[PDB]
Protein backbone atom coordinates (compact mmCIF):
# COMPACT_ATOMS: atom_id res chain seq x y z
CA UNK A 1 0.00 0.00 0.00
CA UNK A 2 2.18 3.02 -1.73
CA UNK A 3 -0.62 5.27 -1.58
CA UNK A 4 0.53 7.58 1.08
CA UNK A 5 4.02 8.24 -0.64
CA UNK A 6 2.03 10.00 -3.30
CA UNK A 7 1.58 13.96 -3.17
CA UNK A 8 -2.10 14.26 -3.86
CA UNK A 9 -4.47 17.37 -4.50
CA UNK A 10 -8.23 16.71 -4.17
CA UNK A 11 -10.61 17.78 -6.41
CA UNK A 12 -8.26 17.60 -9.38
CA UNK A 13 -7.16 15.49 -12.69
CA UNK A 14 -5.05 16.36 -15.50
CA UNK A 15 -6.47 16.45 -18.92
CA UNK A 16 -3.72 16.95 -21.88
CA UNK A 17 -3.61 19.43 -24.59
CA UNK A 18 -1.27 18.06 -26.90
CA UNK A 19 -3.25 14.82 -28.59
CA UNK A 20 0.37 13.40 -28.41
CA UNK A 21 0.65 12.51 -24.84
CA UNK A 22 -0.23 9.11 -23.53
CA UNK A 23 -2.61 7.98 -21.25
CA UNK A 24 -4.15 4.68 -19.49
CA UNK A 25 -7.00 3.80 -17.93
CA UNK A 26 -8.50 0.94 -15.78
CA UNK A 27 -11.97 0.27 -13.79
CA UNK A 28 -11.01 -1.01 -9.85
CA UNK A 29 -12.18 -0.59 -6.86
CA UNK A 30 -10.19 1.59 -4.57
CA UNK A 31 -7.64 4.34 -5.10
CA UNK A 32 -4.50 2.37 -3.72
CA UNK A 33 -5.13 0.36 -6.55
CA UNK A 34 -4.14 2.81 -8.63
CA UNK A 35 -1.21 3.42 -6.27
CA UNK A 36 0.32 0.48 -6.79
CA UNK A 37 -0.19 -0.05 -10.30
CA UNK A 38 1.88 3.62 -10.38
CA UNK A 39 4.76 2.68 -7.90
CA UNK A 40 5.09 -1.12 -9.56
CA UNK A 41 4.98 0.43 -13.05
CA UNK A 42 3.28 -2.79 -14.12
CA UNK A 43 1.72 -3.09 -17.72
CA UNK A 44 1.99 0.38 -18.13
CA UNK A 45 4.00 1.34 -21.77
CA UNK A 46 5.60 4.26 -20.32
CA UNK A 47 6.96 5.93 -17.08
CA UNK A 48 4.16 6.70 -14.68
CA UNK A 49 4.39 9.89 -12.73
CA UNK A 50 0.84 10.63 -11.75
CA UNK A 51 -2.43 9.57 -11.46
CA UNK A 52 -6.03 10.23 -11.03
CA UNK A 53 -8.95 8.01 -8.70
CA UNK A 54 -12.48 9.03 -9.98
CA UNK A 55 -14.63 8.07 -7.29
CA UNK A 56 -17.91 8.37 -8.82
CA UNK A 57 -16.76 6.19 -12.21
CA UNK A 58 -14.04 3.98 -10.10
CA UNK A 59 -11.32 4.23 -12.78
CA UNK A 60 -7.54 4.70 -12.16
CA UNK A 61 -6.15 7.19 -14.40
CA UNK A 62 -2.27 6.79 -15.12
CA UNK A 63 0.04 9.52 -16.80
CA UNK A 64 3.25 9.41 -18.15
CA UNK A 65 3.20 13.44 -16.95
CA UNK A 66 2.16 15.47 -13.93
CA UNK A 67 0.68 18.84 -13.18
CA UNK A 68 4.20 20.64 -14.28
CA UNK A 69 4.23 19.18 -17.17
CA UNK A 70 3.79 20.94 -20.49
CA UNK A 71 1.28 20.63 -22.40
CA UNK A 72 -1.26 19.62 -19.75
CA UNK A 73 -3.58 21.47 -17.56
CA UNK A 74 -5.33 21.00 -14.23
CA UNK A 75 -9.26 20.15 -14.62
CA UNK A 76 -11.50 21.00 -11.72
CA UNK A 77 -13.86 18.01 -10.23
CA UNK A 78 -15.30 16.98 -6.77
CA UNK A 79 -15.02 13.33 -7.96
CA UNK A 80 -11.56 13.41 -8.12
CA UNK A 81 -8.44 13.13 -6.72
CA UNK A 82 -4.89 13.54 -8.36
CA UNK A 83 -1.88 11.60 -7.19
CA UNK A 84 1.48 12.67 -8.01
CA UNK A 85 4.74 10.38 -7.81
CA UNK A 86 7.46 11.96 -5.76
CA UNK A 87 10.29 11.04 -7.98
CA UNK A 88 9.29 13.10 -10.23
CA UNK A 89 8.61 16.37 -8.33
CA UNK A 90 11.91 18.08 -7.44
CA UNK A 91 13.11 17.78 -4.52
CA UNK A 92 16.03 20.30 -4.63
CA UNK A 93 15.75 24.31 -4.58
CA UNK A 94 16.54 26.58 -7.64
CA UNK A 95 17.70 30.15 -6.91
CA UNK A 96 15.31 30.72 -3.92
CA UNK A 97 13.10 28.17 -4.31
CA UNK A 98 10.83 30.85 -5.58
CA UNK A 99 9.17 27.42 -7.76
CA UNK A 100 9.60 24.48 -4.81
CA UNK A 101 6.02 22.24 -4.99
CA UNK A 102 8.35 19.58 -2.84
CA UNK A 103 6.24 18.00 0.07
CA UNK A 104 9.07 19.21 2.97
CA UNK A 105 7.27 19.86 5.85
CA UNK A 106 9.99 20.13 8.64
CA UNK A 107 12.01 23.24 9.64
CA UNK A 108 16.09 23.12 9.65
CA UNK A 109 15.42 22.81 13.43
CA UNK A 110 13.42 19.56 13.26
CA UNK A 111 9.84 21.16 14.04
CA UNK A 112 6.92 20.18 12.41
CA UNK A 113 5.25 22.81 9.77
CA UNK A 114 1.76 24.16 10.97
CA UNK A 115 -0.92 24.15 7.92
CA UNK A 116 -0.89 27.21 5.42
CA UNK A 117 -4.72 27.03 5.99
CA UNK A 118 -4.50 26.93 9.76
CA UNK A 119 -4.16 29.95 12.03
CA UNK A 120 -3.06 27.83 15.23
CA UNK A 121 -0.62 28.17 16.96
CA UNK A 122 0.28 31.12 14.09
CA UNK A 123 -2.05 33.22 12.99
CA UNK A 124 -1.00 34.99 9.47
CA UNK A 125 -2.31 36.20 6.13
CA UNK A 126 -0.24 33.57 3.75
CA UNK A 127 -3.57 31.84 3.01
CA UNK A 128 -3.26 30.11 -0.26
CA UNK A 129 -6.34 32.06 -1.79
CA UNK A 130 -3.67 35.14 -1.43
CA UNK A 131 -1.08 32.60 -3.22
CA UNK A 132 -2.25 31.26 -6.37
CA UNK A 133 0.56 29.50 -8.06
CA UNK A 134 2.77 29.12 -4.82
CA UNK A 135 1.30 25.59 -3.76
CA UNK A 136 0.53 26.81 0.12
CA UNK A 137 -0.70 23.33 0.72
CA UNK A 138 -0.97 20.75 3.57
CA UNK A 139 1.94 22.33 6.18
CA UNK A 140 5.01 22.20 3.37
CA UNK A 141 8.00 24.43 3.16
CA UNK A 142 7.61 27.08 0.59
CA UNK A 143 8.83 30.46 -0.39
CA UNK A 144 6.16 32.61 -1.48
CA UNK A 145 7.23 35.68 -1.63
CA UNK A 146 10.70 34.86 -3.00
CA UNK A 147 12.75 35.93 0.34
CA UNK A 148 16.60 35.53 0.39
CA UNK A 149 16.51 32.95 3.34
CA UNK A 150 14.60 29.76 1.04
CA UNK A 151 11.46 27.65 1.51
CA UNK A 152 10.46 28.21 5.36
CA UNK A 153 7.17 27.59 7.10
CA UNK A 154 4.94 28.97 10.05
CA UNK A 155 5.79 26.11 12.47
CA UNK A 156 3.48 24.24 15.55
CA UNK A 157 5.36 25.32 18.27
CA UNK A 158 3.75 28.06 19.59
CA UNK A 159 7.11 29.89 20.67
CA UNK A 160 8.69 29.92 17.12
CA UNK A 161 6.55 31.69 14.64
CA UNK A 162 8.31 30.75 11.70
CA UNK A 163 11.75 28.64 10.64
CA UNK A 164 13.30 27.98 7.25
CA UNK A 165 13.53 24.45 5.86
CA UNK A 166 16.84 22.85 5.31
CA UNK A 167 16.36 21.56 1.60
CA UNK A 168 19.38 21.73 -0.39
CA UNK A 169 20.14 23.86 -4.10
CA UNK A 170 19.95 21.72 -6.86
CA UNK A 171 23.62 22.72 -8.03
CA UNK A 172 25.58 25.15 -6.17
CA UNK A 173 29.30 24.62 -6.84
CA UNK B 1 8.41 3.04 6.34
CA UNK B 2 11.69 1.40 5.54
CA UNK B 3 10.46 1.98 1.55
CA UNK B 4 11.19 5.31 1.45
CA UNK B 5 15.19 5.19 2.44
CA UNK B 6 17.60 3.89 -0.20
CA UNK B 7 19.52 1.42 1.20
CA UNK B 8 23.20 1.27 1.15
CA UNK B 9 24.78 -2.24 2.49
CA UNK B 10 28.01 -2.77 4.67
CA UNK B 11 28.22 1.58 4.89
CA UNK B 12 27.85 4.03 7.50
CA UNK B 13 28.76 8.15 7.54
CA UNK B 14 31.30 10.08 9.67
CA UNK B 15 31.22 14.02 10.00
CA UNK B 16 34.35 16.46 9.18
CA UNK B 17 32.58 18.86 10.39
CA UNK B 18 31.93 18.67 14.42
CA UNK B 19 28.90 21.32 14.65
CA UNK B 20 27.05 18.56 12.39
CA UNK B 21 24.15 17.12 14.57
CA UNK B 22 24.23 13.37 15.65
CA UNK B 23 21.63 11.55 17.83
CA UNK B 24 21.32 8.10 18.55
CA UNK B 25 19.68 5.47 20.44
CA UNK B 26 19.71 1.46 21.25
CA UNK B 27 16.73 0.32 19.23
CA UNK B 28 15.71 -3.61 18.20
CA UNK B 29 15.44 -3.49 13.85
CA UNK B 30 16.33 -1.16 11.48
CA UNK B 31 13.00 0.00 10.59
CA UNK B 32 12.08 1.09 14.18
CA UNK B 33 14.98 3.99 13.06
CA UNK B 34 12.96 4.39 9.86
CA UNK B 35 9.90 5.09 11.84
CA UNK B 36 11.38 7.59 13.97
CA UNK B 37 13.20 9.09 11.17
CA UNK B 38 10.25 9.29 8.96
CA UNK B 39 7.96 10.88 11.71
CA UNK B 40 11.05 13.00 12.89
CA UNK B 41 9.67 12.88 16.11
CA UNK B 42 12.40 14.03 19.04
CA UNK B 43 15.42 14.88 16.64
CA UNK B 44 16.63 18.60 16.69
CA UNK B 45 17.33 18.63 13.40
CA UNK B 46 15.67 17.45 9.74
CA UNK B 47 16.55 13.53 9.97
CA UNK B 48 17.99 13.31 6.01
CA UNK B 49 19.44 9.30 6.79
CA UNK B 50 19.99 6.86 9.42
CA UNK B 51 22.45 4.04 10.20
CA UNK B 52 21.45 0.61 11.77
CA UNK B 53 24.24 -0.58 13.99
CA UNK B 54 22.99 -4.57 13.20
CA UNK B 55 25.56 -5.31 15.88
CA UNK B 56 25.11 -3.00 18.73
CA UNK B 57 20.82 -2.80 17.57
CA UNK B 58 21.82 1.08 17.21
CA UNK B 59 20.35 4.02 15.51
CA UNK B 60 22.37 6.79 14.08
CA UNK B 61 19.92 9.71 12.49
CA UNK B 62 21.67 12.28 10.78
CA UNK B 63 20.93 15.89 9.11
CA UNK B 64 23.07 14.60 6.20
CA UNK B 65 23.67 11.82 3.50
CA UNK B 66 26.50 10.16 1.74
CA UNK B 67 25.97 13.83 -0.54
CA UNK B 68 26.10 16.43 1.92
CA UNK B 69 29.88 18.11 1.91
CA UNK B 70 32.07 16.67 4.35
CA UNK B 71 30.97 13.37 5.33
CA UNK B 72 32.55 10.23 4.72
CA UNK B 73 31.30 7.05 3.67
CA UNK B 74 32.73 4.15 5.27
CA UNK B 75 32.71 0.19 4.47
CA UNK B 76 31.19 -1.45 7.98
CA UNK B 77 30.32 -5.24 8.11
CA UNK B 78 27.97 -4.07 10.65
CA UNK B 79 26.32 -0.96 9.17
CA UNK B 80 23.45 -0.89 6.54
CA UNK B 81 22.93 3.57 5.62
CA UNK B 82 19.39 4.37 4.37
CA UNK B 83 18.93 7.47 2.92
CA UNK B 84 15.87 9.33 2.63
CA UNK B 85 14.66 9.64 -0.94
CA UNK B 86 13.53 13.80 -0.42
CA UNK B 87 16.91 14.21 0.02
CA UNK B 88 18.97 12.49 -2.87
CA UNK B 89 18.50 15.03 -5.88
CA UNK B 90 15.92 13.38 -8.24
CA UNK B 91 16.65 15.41 -11.16
CA UNK B 92 19.79 15.47 -13.64
CA UNK B 93 22.41 17.83 -14.10
CA UNK B 94 24.21 17.94 -17.37
CA UNK B 95 23.91 14.10 -18.91
CA UNK B 96 23.34 13.01 -15.50
CA UNK B 97 26.73 11.67 -14.78
CA UNK B 98 26.21 12.41 -10.56
CA UNK B 99 22.35 10.87 -10.90
CA UNK B 100 22.17 8.78 -7.57
CA UNK B 101 18.07 8.49 -7.15
CA UNK B 102 16.31 5.31 -6.89
CA UNK B 103 14.36 5.29 -10.71
CA UNK B 104 14.11 1.86 -12.31
CA UNK B 105 12.08 1.84 -14.87
CA UNK B 106 12.82 2.54 -18.19
CA UNK B 107 10.70 5.69 -20.59
CA UNK B 108 8.89 2.90 -22.08
CA UNK B 109 7.77 1.38 -18.95
CA UNK B 110 10.10 -1.39 -18.51
CA UNK B 111 11.89 -2.68 -15.29
CA UNK B 112 15.06 -2.17 -15.13
CA UNK B 113 17.87 -5.34 -15.14
CA UNK B 114 19.80 -5.67 -11.83
CA UNK B 115 23.39 -4.46 -13.24
CA UNK B 116 24.53 -7.55 -10.92
CA UNK B 117 22.87 -9.83 -13.55
CA UNK B 118 23.72 -11.40 -16.78
CA UNK B 119 19.74 -12.45 -17.58
CA UNK B 120 18.41 -11.90 -19.90
CA UNK B 121 21.45 -9.30 -21.06
CA UNK B 122 24.90 -10.01 -20.70
CA UNK B 123 27.11 -7.43 -20.29
CA UNK B 124 30.43 -5.67 -18.44
CA UNK B 125 29.04 -2.94 -16.21
CA UNK B 126 29.68 -4.51 -13.16
CA UNK B 127 29.90 -2.58 -10.24
CA UNK B 128 33.91 -3.82 -9.39
CA UNK B 129 34.44 -2.27 -13.08
CA UNK B 130 32.93 0.83 -12.21
CA UNK B 131 33.42 1.84 -8.20
CA UNK B 132 31.73 5.40 -7.13
CA UNK B 133 28.97 5.04 -9.88
CA UNK B 134 26.90 3.51 -7.74
CA UNK B 135 25.77 0.42 -10.05
CA UNK B 136 23.31 -1.13 -7.78
CA UNK B 137 20.20 -2.75 -7.29
CA UNK B 138 18.42 -1.81 -11.06
CA UNK B 139 18.65 2.00 -10.71
CA UNK B 140 19.05 3.93 -14.12
CA UNK B 141 22.37 5.15 -14.57
CA UNK B 142 25.18 7.29 -16.47
CA UNK B 143 28.07 5.59 -15.86
CA UNK B 144 29.72 6.75 -18.76
CA UNK B 145 28.14 10.25 -19.03
CA UNK B 146 26.00 9.23 -22.37
CA UNK B 147 23.55 11.13 -24.49
CA UNK B 148 20.13 10.05 -23.32
CA UNK B 149 21.10 10.66 -19.90
CA UNK B 150 20.56 7.67 -17.18
CA UNK B 151 19.42 4.40 -18.53
CA UNK B 152 19.34 0.28 -17.92
CA UNK B 153 20.00 -2.85 -19.04
CA UNK B 154 15.92 -3.75 -19.55
CA UNK B 155 13.98 -6.90 -18.33
CA UNK B 156 12.75 -7.34 -21.56
CA UNK B 157 14.68 -9.94 -23.49
CA UNK B 158 13.47 -7.68 -26.84
CA UNK B 159 15.58 -4.32 -25.65
CA UNK B 160 18.92 -4.83 -24.45
CA UNK B 161 18.84 -0.92 -23.16
CA UNK B 162 17.06 2.14 -23.40
CA UNK B 163 17.04 5.42 -21.15
CA UNK B 164 14.76 5.77 -18.63
CA UNK B 165 12.77 9.61 -18.13
CA UNK B 166 14.78 11.12 -15.09
CA UNK B 167 13.71 15.25 -15.83
CA UNK B 168 16.63 17.58 -16.36
CA UNK B 169 16.97 19.56 -12.98
CA UNK B 170 16.09 23.01 -15.50
CA UNK B 171 12.57 20.77 -17.06
CA UNK B 172 10.36 22.99 -14.94
CA UNK B 173 10.83 26.70 -13.46
O1 LIG C 1 5.78 35.98 10.52
S1 LIG C 1 5.05 37.03 9.79
O2 LIG C 1 3.72 36.54 9.36
O3 LIG C 1 4.89 38.20 10.68
C1 LIG C 1 5.92 37.51 8.45
C2 LIG C 1 6.13 36.34 7.49
N1 LIG C 1 7.56 36.22 7.27
C3 LIG C 1 8.37 37.40 6.98
C4 LIG C 1 9.81 37.11 7.43
N2 LIG C 1 10.24 35.91 6.72
C5 LIG C 1 11.67 35.74 6.48
C6 LIG C 1 11.84 35.03 5.14
S2 LIG C 1 12.68 33.61 5.33
O4 LIG C 1 13.98 33.89 5.98
O5 LIG C 1 11.90 32.69 6.18
O6 LIG C 1 12.91 32.97 4.00
C7 LIG C 1 9.27 34.91 6.27
C8 LIG C 1 8.16 34.89 7.32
Amino acid sequence: NTIHEFKKSAKTTLIKIDPALKIKTKKVNTADQCANRCTRNKGLPFTCKAFVFDKARKQCLWFPFNSMSSGVKKEFGHEFDLYENKDYIRNCIIGKGRSYKGTVSITKSGIKCQPWSSMIPHEHSFLPSSYRGKDLQENYCRNPRGEEGGPWCFTSNPEVRYEVCDIPQCSEV
